């Protein structure tokens, strides 16, 4: 298939492009590079084993989007592109709604113009809001996301849903991600955050290669076994695989297909830290800081639907997630080159 | 004040401009004329006693919005522009989200660029979703709107809300409308829907003016006192007034100011029918029809907040609404001229 991967030079996108290419698909990457670097391109190619076309551009450029869809004869669209920092979303809501809400709106509008009707969306567990029932099941009604980030994702879901009603020929996948972590086993591709890493894994990794003093653990008095936050961490390679499968399996299958993509188990921040210390042969530095605004105590995925339906499930352990992260971080302390 | 009134040539906005001009404000109307006619302009100026500045254009055009706010030195915006046909919204969700959600996004983004910080949004009682508690109070949690129309409204509410949090110097009024009806007492201004009218009042008036054979009342079964749908009807003139007060009072007062604008009392379809017949002098031809999809059985506003805080309440009566509508319909049976 002729797939257009927006946000393809980004963390999840690049890994996904690798698996796609490995599967023989024709990959066209569309990325504005606001959170990624061109230098990942040759890596995706080398590892993908096949050349993916690259187009520097914005999902908000409807005309450009239409042009690509047509010119490249696209069959399906995997939409990873967007803004994804929770904290920042609070500080700059408009940028979030623009990129996320309007950015997706523009792309699908272009898809309509180009007559493309297969779509895969980068969703999120935030859509569930403050859900007391855990783990999260796709059948649960969506809650109220706390941040603009979270809201923007739910908003997009709703829109895609309405669109699919109005255009019943469309196959739309709403893929709800949990906590993607880890890196290509090659140690040559991985997450490459700019500035102070917001996320857990990346934060630890920089601590360990010495980019940071100490891991600040947000809150220690949660209603959890160790008091720290609990999450469903998933290896980015597993996530990547789930996309190829979803794309291959759902194309041309009308409907809104919702799936939690997670391991279906919780791990605390400390367990994460222990794994890391274990992967890197030296204890990681952390101190306890206050709870982070909007952090939930604990949740994880019920991913049985995908298993049943896509025959997909995770295969990498937390350990590999950590080993693999350390491998990338150590080979490339400052990430990708300019 | 120097006021940008988007959708200013439309029904509500037109009436609002007249009132604003009557208070001596400087008004700039921005309207893409997708549901209005230029011919309304001169009436506005005539009835308002002052010339309004008009600009033909689209709220989605951010550069234009910016240029307008800037060159015009606008200090407050009243945002009526958008699409509002419920049924069509279901068939054409994207256009809805684009004009309403993105249209508003573009508009506020322009405001930030031009440093304008006063806004009034035309909200709707639809945000309440399916609320069994009647009448509706501003403190009630929002619900799940059933159409792309209602959803877009709610989405705009939350976006504006997040924006205010991030830019706490903004004064944002979310004015929730119920069922606007009536017309300028001059009978020279009033609603002028194109094609087959979606709303009750225009239909009745068209029946009454011989433009339609018989009014269909949707559902006789309703758990109401007459089995017909119950609603909060508000005279457009009271509504315009409410906008003027809100604009005047909320200017430069930081916060998200949410208010139901309504009469605070319910009236059935048949109630309204009877009001018109007595207004028009002939019994209004009608019949029963099955329920219209999405219709709620009965709802009305709790408007005490606005009475309390803004010292505003409705002064016009139901008969006045019908009488005035009739007077405009009778005077301008074909609406505004081409
Ligand atoms: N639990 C969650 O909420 C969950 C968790 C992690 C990631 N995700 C989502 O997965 C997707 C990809 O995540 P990631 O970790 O790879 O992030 P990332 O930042 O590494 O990937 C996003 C890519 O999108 C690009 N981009 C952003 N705005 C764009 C625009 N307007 N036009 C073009 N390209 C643009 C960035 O340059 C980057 O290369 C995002 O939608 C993110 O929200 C969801
Ligand atoms: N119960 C409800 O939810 C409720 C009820 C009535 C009105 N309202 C809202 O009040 C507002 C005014 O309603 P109205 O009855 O006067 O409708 P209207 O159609 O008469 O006015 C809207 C005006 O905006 C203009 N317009 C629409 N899209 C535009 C765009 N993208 N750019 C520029 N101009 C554009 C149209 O030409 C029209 O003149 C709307 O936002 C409507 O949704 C809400
Ligand atoms: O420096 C950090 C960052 C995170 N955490 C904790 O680790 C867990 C995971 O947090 P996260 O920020 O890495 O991810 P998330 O759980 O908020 O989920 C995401 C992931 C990507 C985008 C949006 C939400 C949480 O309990 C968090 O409080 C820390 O203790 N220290
Ligand atoms: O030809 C008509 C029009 C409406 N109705 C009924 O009249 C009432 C009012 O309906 P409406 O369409 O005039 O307004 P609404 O109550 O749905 O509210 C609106 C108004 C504008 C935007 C969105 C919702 C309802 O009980 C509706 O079923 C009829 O019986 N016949
Ligand atoms: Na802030």
């Amino acid at each position: 298939m002729r797939v257009l991967v927006t946000g393809g030079s980004g963390y999840i996108g690049s890994h996904t492009c690798v698996q796609l290419l490995q599967n023989g698909h024709d990959v066209i990457i569309l990325d504005n590079l606001c959170n990624s670097k061109r230098s990942v391109l040759p890596v995706i190619e080398r590892l993908g084993g096949k050349h993916p076309t690259f187009v520097e551009g914005d999902i908000r450029n409807e005309a450009l989007m239409t042009e690509i869809l047509h010119d490249h004869a696209i069959d399906t669209v995997i939409h990873f592109a967007g803004l994804k920092a929770v904290g920042e979303s609070v500080q700059k809501p408009l940028e979030y709604y623009d990129n996320n809400v309007n950015g997706t709106l523009r792309l699908i509008s272009a898809m309509r113009a180009a007559n493309v009707k297969n779509f895969i969306f980068s969703s999120s567990a935030t859509v569930y809001g403050d859900q007391p029932k855990i783990p999260y099941v796709e059948s649960f009604p969506t809650g109220t996301p706390q941040s603009p980030y979270g809201k923007s994702k739910l908003m997009v879901e709703q829109i895609l849903t309405d669109l699919q009603k109005a255009q019943p020929d469309w196959s739309i996948a709403l893929l709800r991600y949990f906590n993607p972590v880890g890196a290509h086993p090659s140690g040559d591709m991985g997450e490459d955050p700019q500035g102070i890493p917001n996320n857990l894994m990346p934060y630890i990794a920089q601590v360990a290669v010495g980019r940071r003093d100490s891991l600040a653990i947000f809150g220690n008095d949660y209603p959890t076994e160790d008091g720290t936050g609990v999450r469903d961490y998933i290896h980015v390679m597993d996530l990547a695989d789930g996309h190829v499968v979803a794309m291959e399996k759902l194309a041309n299958k009308p409907g809104v297909h919702i799936y939690n993509l997670g391991a279906g188990v919780g791990n605390s921040v400390l367990d994460v830290v222990n794994a890391f210390s274990k992967a890197c042969g030296k204890p990681v530095n952390y101190h306890f800081a206050p709870r982070r605004e909007g952090d939930l105590p604990a949740y994880w995925a019920d991913a049985s639907k995908a298993d049943r339906e896509l025959n997909w499930r995770v295969t990498r352990t937390l350990d590999e997630m950590a080993q693999d992260t350390w491998h990338w971080q150590s080979r490339h302390p400052q990430g990708y080159p300019d």
